[PDB]
């Protein structure tokens, strides 16, 4: 089931074919049409009005710049445009039909009452028009290019963390710090770095744009639970694999035997790990709130061990 | 080696540049040209005629709507079009030259005899034309947009299943169901759910369109073999990672000692797993059959354990 | 931080919108403009001249075919074009502004002194023009389509290899080669094949084009170190997952007891593994050198074991 | 260091050679001499009077029947006998000289002041006499044949228990209680017996006679501590290995899956184990108290496990 | 409960004090008395006649040489001797009273009807006499010195074998048999000897004399069961620890890789083990049969492993 | 095969029955006879003269005090005694016939030429006599009561050490030495004592008297070999189980993390262990040398581990 925004969220209607966005303004000359994306052109933003009654399950597309609603009809010219009255006419209601395969994140905006589908193309004129809904062409598909949203918070569902793999990794094996006997001091210093992995994968809810940059603590396995490592301050990219460093540092000393050659082996458990999470976002322009569910996954390490053993 | 369809399979010739498909009809006015995809326009489908003799290794592109074959020549006008006689003229044979990098799933359709390459563009006219084969431009590349195929069957090669990782995961650890002694009944109920993973990756054979929706049992590791779990009835998307739930349920009771505090620990082995498979497909319009080889991979769980231990 | 080429490396400036490359020649008629990629058109290659002084942090875009530099101004017509003097005029310096989200691998070429941004479109004329830098449109973004580079060498940083997972896999379990007693010979032959995995992932440095084909040994885990398996001679594709076969073959015989039924179990450790690496490349036309850092990852196997045990 | 009884404990003086006990009575005719043991003849019991002053480290041997003390002199006849005054004369003090090898649990009773040693023989007359202390003969050795003591209590030092060995032992392996699916009940009954071991070994303190019969709980390993199993009510023999039965009984049922063949494997950890202990004894005739330290050792079992696993 | 022989088994009555055996003959002069053991003197053998009726629980001691029965009375002289009629007189019945501690394997032969106990001493005359049963002296104790019995068979209860400990022991670790590559032959020879242990401990039934020499196979652990190793042909001594050698020999060759340094590690599991058993014996003079239950225990080894691994 | 001393070793001939030793002197009156042991009476020591020629396999018993040899004949009186000429007469040669069962460490001294066996008794006169060799009585058995020997050295065959059992034992588990973060010092002190075991068991060679006290280092398992722990300075008793203390002491400190609660777990491997050995002894009076082979066995511990782990 594709994600359809609620009434207070704004978006751009990007065409698969034209690779351009629909615009609706009060001037210049042409009131509605297509244009290359310009994140600041209020012109290019719309929100939806959820149909009710006999329109339940349908939607009206409202211009943020004009407040007017889009329409699509086949008899009267022009076949498409704007109009007042938030869905006053049957011409303002559309059915959202998700595509398949390469068009799975796209959809047709079909207006039932007239059996017409919106068109967004650059090869034929008018670029923004409609077509008899029964003959499906690729240039009738649209995808949501949502407004800039800010990631306010990431909350992991730690109780459900899970370890997918685990192999011990010896950080500092070599350790032949010795003497003959009755010394008094032998200190060890551990400083090893492992390149870790991080990926925040979409599961459900609001469709955060792939690549969106943000910061958050990342999961860590303690000994019997998962915890959030707030130290990691790297910049992540939504839905993409990121890498970050994890350095293990430790200082310990050993010496109090009849005569030994102290040995220290620092070891950690490394492997793949994933944890569910919810992200809270809000509109930068409005503050409108939404959530997104996801699964975080990455190569990590845990259970740092220091084993001391004497030799003679 | 790119996948070239056999003689009975239909497809659309999508251009890298124009992002449009070639069409060949008997009318209206222009007989051949470019058009946005329309899965129902017979107009846009072609199949290949495998060259033989001195043409072995070359192909003729036959219109499904017209039966006519495409041609490409540089002296006589028009330089491209249709013509009867399934490869009667040397102008009907083409060499398929796979591209590299971003064009690896695309190819040029070069007609040797004339040293000309087909062209599919929208920036210059004619949109469907040809060019002296020696000067390679991006708008000379095409990719196969195969006909809608149905996935009739998935057959796993279970003998070759393989476990990539494995870590024990305790589903229900806590279990302090007690009394002092000589009770008579202490029953346990286990109900834990794990989010699993599923991906059907292409290996060879017919190139199933990424995203194609279908249903099939998914692999499972028994104790010494792999088996197909037919219960999982989720809808998969070819070549993409899907998730699904696996719930473990169990009821067992323990009590017959001198005086105990029965403890139950339910545990499973979880980790990554993959298994080879063959998919059998057939043309929805013709029933023409083909196969696709692939490797299925996913996070799974297995070997559910229930350990009972008394305490006093 | 996006990768900006040094002064001696050539590239094409591909537009996000137009999906076309900028060209600068001495003739025919129009000197600069847009064109579909043609890897042999010297016309389409440029290199950068690193600004210094008050221009430090800015760049001039030099035509490889003409030696002339690009410019962008808003008063005098034409607003864009070529000109001698490697950055003689303030009009030749540009600021490279990386985009975000879907435009993260793209950037604007803004000329500060005039507050103008280059434009690359096919929907409006002139196709190659500029726009008041303050109004950002999608057709103002460009990405680097670097010159054909050759991968001369792959050097792994073996000391940092790491095992992400590990599960024992018994290749040949069944082995009931017997007799009663005092025989004299019982030989075993092992021949098992496992499909392995290989991926060379970009980490930093020169951005090798995804898909680039090349050959190199692949990492292998010995017993206490990682080593390069030079036998694997498959063709890899940069930044993509490849598969390859690994066959284990072995012949051993056992017999010298009071009366036994020799059993042989061949086993290997399989799991995921990754190792850092540096790739050395050079321009095919110039020999200009660069490097790329990356992490190699794949499903592998190691520690082949043969265990013999008698039965009676 | 041999165990010398305190002043209130009674004993018999058994001779190595004569294999007979010393007696001291008021009548019949001969007042002191040798006799076969008769546990009821008060005649044969003596206790010691710890010398003090210049006699510190020496002892007087007091008759329980007569109260008189033994003496040994070489000039005046008879050379040995009884006499009043609890050590009034220098002739009443003896030095206890432990033997070696086969005489390690025996000792000479040498009277320094006169350089004479007591004699207990049956081959020459007088049977009970003395000899010039400088010429050591075997018939000058004695051992303590203590009075009947009762073992009132055994207290183990559980904190110091120790596991010497441990191997898992599967009690009930076979378990193929099945059906096809959706049954509802499958109960299991475990009843297995293991022959255990028990030995109470002397360490220090009062020398309990080997073989002495008594009853006490025996050590058991819980999961993280040792505990006393009070159920075992077998009769032990001090300082000797005893065996006893341990039966494990358990009843548990399992069934609540999509279709399984429930399997149950009952397992225990068996091995050698030992624990220190103190025994409290008291004179049956007097109630005089003493203690004995010892180490208990035996083959035991612990950590009974029940593992349930489904099959299909 | 002490072991009392059935009616057909012969024995000598050895006295604790006298350390001599009772004899009953028809001549010379003294008919009954004491004598140093002489295994061939029929004179010294007796068997028992189980009392019945009011004598149930009592026994008559019958001379094997004379057929006459022993008697004990206090009025008429002599107080002890022989007499016809297998228990005709009340004087022929005795109660067997086991001693404690050092006398636990000894017993008094008390004749109730007269309140008299048999006496066996060498310090007073008559050496063989009796005493008022109420005054217990050490020289009233006897032990059974059974007739020479032959151990016809040892049958182990293998199903109940048990492993008390287990630690892996590498027989032949070192193994660096190599070459560079493509050799063709590398054979290994294993010959290691371990000193094993063997003890047949009495549990119940006939009391086989400690030290009795005999031969039998000894237990061995296969892989899932215990088996009898019939190869071990050492001479055992009943109830005593014996040692014996176990040599592991094996010849195996390995070579068929791209280039290796074959390594072989031969390993075994060693530890303590015990198994119950029954011994079948019979009188050498009569063939009278009996059985003895026991537990066999010893340090053993099992599960010989040969692991081959290549190096480069 | 019983141990027969070589020609230069002295011993006493102790009788089973008489429990007395044979003596041969030049005066007083009776030249040969029996006597209670007196370790200083040269009178009681003899050595053997190995027969050769037709006497090979027989021995003469030579008096150390007199140099004369023992004899045994049945016609001429006295039947036994001394005589010059180290075996001059056939009467001086004896066959040593080991007994069985309770007489396995005893033997008859039979003089073939006359068919007579030596006798050692106290119940009949003469106490030291002989008897017609064909009628075997218990008082014809003798055992060797060797001269006082000194244990000069114990040499273990470390290469053959063997671990019979092994279970980890945590000495100091509890360890919650903490703070919040950035402290700087946290030191640990380990001091735990384990009661160990020691037994030197006879295997072959000279029969060292049971109980003989001596001192020697005891075996210890390092990590890959056995070594002698020379610290243990306890007094051992040949052929008997001894106990001794082993204390593990260690001081180590840990602290250098972002914020932790350092935990330390000290652990050791404990279990049963045995090692072969040879003992070198020599006569205290002569210095005559001999050796004894044996197996040392005991409960020990090894591989002390210190594991440090942080908590938060
Ligand atoms: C002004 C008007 O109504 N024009 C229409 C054309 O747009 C229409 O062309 C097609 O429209 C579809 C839209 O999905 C595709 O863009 C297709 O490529 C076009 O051919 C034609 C009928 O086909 O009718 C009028 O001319
Ligand atoms: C009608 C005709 O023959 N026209 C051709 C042009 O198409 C041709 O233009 C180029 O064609 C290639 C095809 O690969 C690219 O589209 C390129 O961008 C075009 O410039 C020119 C020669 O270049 O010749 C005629 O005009
Ligand atoms: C010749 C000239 O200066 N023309 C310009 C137009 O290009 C310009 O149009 C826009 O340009 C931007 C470039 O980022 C986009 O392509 C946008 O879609 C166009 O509308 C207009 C002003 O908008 O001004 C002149 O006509
Ligand atoms: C009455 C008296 O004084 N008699 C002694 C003997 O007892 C003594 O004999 C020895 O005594 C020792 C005691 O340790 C042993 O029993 C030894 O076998 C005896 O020979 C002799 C001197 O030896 O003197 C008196 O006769
Ligand atoms: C001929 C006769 O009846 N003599 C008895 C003695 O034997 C008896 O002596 C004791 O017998 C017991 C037997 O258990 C012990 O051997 C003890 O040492 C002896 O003293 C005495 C009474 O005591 O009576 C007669 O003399
Ligand atoms: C002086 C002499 O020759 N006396 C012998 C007795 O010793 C002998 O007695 C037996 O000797 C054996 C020795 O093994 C046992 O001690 C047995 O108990 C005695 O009976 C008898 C014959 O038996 O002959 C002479 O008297």
């Amino acid at each position: 089931d594709i994600y359809i925004p609620p009434e207070g969220l704004y978006f751009r209607l990007l065409g698969f074919a034209s690779r351009q966005v629909i615009f609706a303004r009060n001037s210049p000359s042409p009131d509605v049409g297509l244009s290359p994306v310009n994140d600041q052109a209020t012109d290019q933003y719309f929100s939806l009005i959820y149909g009710t009654g006999e329109h339940a399950g349908l939607y009206a597309i409202k211009s943020k710049a004009t407040g007017k609603v889009l329409f699509s009809r086949r008899p009267a010219e022009p076949y498409v445009g704007q109009i007042d009255g938030d869905g006053r006419y049957p011409d303002n209601w559309f059915k959202i039909e998700p595509g398949k395969t390469y068009l799975s994140k796209y959809f047709r905006l079909v207006q039932p009452s007239t059996g017409t589908a919106l068109v967004s193309r650059t090869h034929l004129q008018p670029y923004f028009w409609n077509h008899p809904q029964t003959e499906v062409f690729d240039d009738q598909y649209f995808t949501f290019l949502f407004e800039d949203m800010s990631i306010d918070k990431i909350e992991y569902d730690l109780k459900d963390g899970r370890i997918l793999s685990s192999t011990p990794n010896v950080l500092a094996t070599q350790t032949l710090e010795n003497t003959s006997s009755q010394t008094q001091e032998m200190s060890f210093n551990l400083s090893q770095t492992l390149t870790q992995t991080s990926t925040f994968a979409y599961t459900a809810g609001f469709t955060i744009a792939v690549g969106t940059a943000f910061k958050a603590g990342v999961p860590i396995f303690a000994e019997t639970e998962f915890k959030v490592d707030i130290s990691v301050d790297n910049q992540w990219n939504w839905g993409e694999e990121n890498t970050f460093s994890k350095t293990y540092t430790a200082t310990f000393s050993v010496r109090a035997g009849p005569g030994e050659t102290v040995k220290a082996v620092s070891t950690v458990d490394s492997g793949i790990i994933n944890v569910p999470f919810t992200a809270y976002l809000s509109s930068k322009s409005t503050g409108f709130e939404v959530t997104t569910e996801g699964i975080w996954r990455g190569v990590s390490s845990w259970d740092l061990r220091h084993t001391l053993t004497s030799v003679t």
